[PDB]
């Protein structure tokens, strides 16, 4: 028969960490998933749980570690969780932690931030994935997800192959809408702020996508826009070792009103839930 | 078998309206539902479709009206849709239109707005409902939904009835998290977009209080009534207001059995169950 | 200002009730929502919680009631919950409970039901709503939801109005797909087997939709199919006083392949998530049967 | 900076195929995703779309192939899609197709099936994944998802490590509820009835989970139940080369009512949406 992979853990452990400096409260809410691989496989083979750390104990441990070490950075948290299970149990040979941060934002009005009120603001969501082998260092990925953006021009698609199944007319203008998924690996020898990096890749992604605020910038391809973001990210940020990106192309099609004796192109568009294009790529150094 | 109520229509008609003033593009993406009641019931009784406006035709009409009359306000849009079907068809005795606007926001960095880039920003979602009888005026409700907010203090709950099933301790400090649903009917005398922003601001005012210190809330019922009161006064054309405040729980994780003293730095976000506090007040005053 | 409506409660209280008769286990998992109206309004006006039953207590109470009276009918359950809050607290003037039952089904293979294994089977979901005023009786609604069905013919749509915005071709054959929502009120005087009723309305609904096996039955309108179900239900089931129905018309459109020099009609269809038609109606008992 | 992997395609291409054999109609509704990798990267590097098959064209192709070729086997459909793009375009070096079938079931009462009525019945959902390199064979996975089951006994959990963070009491009886995800690769040189193989793996899954219908075989470990399914399946089906399983452990906790003066043990339980346990494993064959 033979084994290829094993893993058990707890998913969707949710936590809100609160810090109080007088009237000024700070929060971090996360959802966490933890998987462990054991050296023994007798749990699978015979039903012997004597090496099993109960998933309930994994959940408690995430809660405790958040209390003892706080969160501060989601990457730090996951490293601490990994570090904890590799140190405390010698038959634990691999740990993996995924963390997603709820996009809470401090209330803001007329330039002043509220001391203890927050509004849920999913304008890009920070997540991370840390994996660590027994007696090896941790590999850290950070990422953006759930960032939804739409520009009404400076996008075109032309010069493509036209086979017997191609009805797509070429265009110099179209809507470009997407939901960014962007995941990058870090090198090593750390020295990364993590939170500052994340803000930076996000700043870039939104730059390559929308360009200068007065003129904007034409993109001839979703593929190009993707690759540009990647190159500019590995440039402005040395500690990143690779980047995976996935861009849906969410369609807003011109509604043909010919059959009604009307001319639209292109003021009324149909937003389609599906299907959608999906352009992906991963580059490294 | 006496008929009580009838209605047919099209749901989830999605439209993106794009207006182009030079390089400066403006959008409104909505999802629309339209219901009509007919005077004859022969379609129900016998299968006689001779009075039916096909729902497909209703969809086409939403698309067309979006082209010709634009999308100034979703309230305007829905009135247009209502008026069209009552005026154009003598056997249509009732029209009802629901519209929800996708929370797109123009890109911004340091106060400068992008000419054609938008980011999906669900920090309160504008919807509206218009109903109109044949030869009567249209009744307009407008509303807020999907506004999710959390404050980590200035909230308490005490002085309640303690029966034999009450294990809830009284508290002077707690998290308050909610998802606002707020729906108001208008009188007859209105800037819809301005009214909406205003009620929203009152809502966020009563929930979080002054940005320096906050404001104690002793009761979600109380916070609800204040918003209703501050709103009908500050906005005369509002005739009544319905509010629904979930109380989404963040419970302190008791770590006693593990030898830790938490209270109250690490909390558990619960998806369910949750409290639901609701109320409708009408004028006057 | 003046008050029009108030209500507070706990939503999404979930419970699994397990009964064990030897090796033979039977379950019911529900999700419950409870709202109460108080006589006092001092909670809203001044922040005075002295008349408030904590929502946590409402939640605890639902758990306890499921333990004490069990839950053999979700309608029964909801009635018990209502009566509990009206009896135990005199300043509670209205109670409303919504209950939805998880469509668990006993494992079945080659004709035998398993003693304690269940498979989640959303082929129609039982829900109910009970409302009760202080010193009045309870009104009981039961319902079907989340029942999704598709027939590939015996449906047509023609003879409709064609204005300047009508591009819809008339048709004698089309796919009909829907997700049934069906909610009925009961009369009174009791004598109702809530669970027995529910299976039959579902039986009816599914009958009026697909007709006789082997041949099927033509539907000329979603509106017609809707009314028939209503009439046939108020007939076969005397204790029902009204019925509300909502039938989405979920579109499967022929994919036109002309532009590629191909002829489809009608073997490849496009399932649309939206938009969709929505045909609704409520009939009440006074006249008619059959 | 250099490329590691690229791919582009269309997702969520939905199709309903209707075949009419007289009065007897048969359907298969699927949702399909297709990804292609190209040899040139000038689309990425420079904005040169001259090698791109438009994703709209990919969509059209799925529709057409569904029309000329059939569906029936979801695996067949995905291989066809793969075959088409590797054949028709030599600059396409990889094709990957994911297909999920909507769980429609013919109306039924005691074995009498309706000729054209179907009810949506998610009691196990068939999916498949086919991947293929240029001038290599297709690699085929099939799988089960969204199969949600609960047994109220014949499950226990004891003999585990109890550290200082362990408050979990050992138990000999408990609810076990899960949502099965099960994905297997096929060998090759396969004379495979995909639909039958799928029904076979599914009932093996349900067998090891619930045991005999009269009694109900005890499971001392979800890890154990997982391995049994993997083992019984590679045996009953030679053409399977490996199997991946993921079993959530969805919690139903006894509601402690002591603080209210009640003894509940254990007729009323709390269904928790999260967190949940997740037990996974992949075995291959020799």
């Amino acid at each position: 028969v033979e084994f290829v992979r094993t893993g058990y853990g707890k998913d969707m452990v949710k936590v809100l960490h609160i810090q109080r400096d007088g009237k000024y409260h700070s929060i971090k809410e996360v959802a966490t998933s933890v998987q462990l691989t054991l050296s023994s496989k007798k749990d699978y083979l015979h039903g012997d749980n004597s090496d099993i750390i109960p998933t309930d104990t994994i959940k408690n441990t995430v809660h405790v570690l958040a209390k003892f070490k706080g969160i501060k950075s989601i990457e730090a948290f996951a490293m601490n969780i990994c570090e904890h299970f590799l140190s405390s149990f010698n038959h634990v040979i691999r740990a993996q932690v995924y963390v997603e941060e709820v996009p809470w934002k401090r209330f803001e009005k007329n330039g002043v931030k509220h001391v203890h009120a927050f509004i849920h603001t999913p304008t890009g969501t920070h997540f991370c994935e840390v994996e660590q082998m027994k007696s090896g260092p941790p590999v850290i990925h950070s990422g953006i997800k759930d960032l939804k953006v739409l520009k009404t021009t400076q996008s075109g698609f032309e010069g493509f192959i036209k086979d017997q199944f191609t009805t797509l007319p070429e265009v110099k203008d179209r809507c470009f809408a997407t939901q960014v998924y962007c995941k990058w690996r870090y090198h090593q020898g750390r020295d990364v702020d993590f939170e500052a990096t994340w803000d930076t890749v996000r700043d870039i992604v939104l730059k390559k996508f929308a360009g200068p605020y007065d003129k904007g910038e034409y993109s001839p391809s979703v593929q190009k826009t993707l690759y540009d973001i990647q190159v500019l990210s590995l440039s402005r940020v040395p500690e990143i070792e690779d980047m995976e990106i996935s861009l849906p192309n969410i369609h807003y099609f011109n509604i043909d009103m010919s059959k009604m004796g009307l001319i639209n192109k292109e003021e009324v568009l149909l937003p389609l839930d599906n299907p959608y294009g999906k352009i992906t790529g991963t580059v490294k150094r």
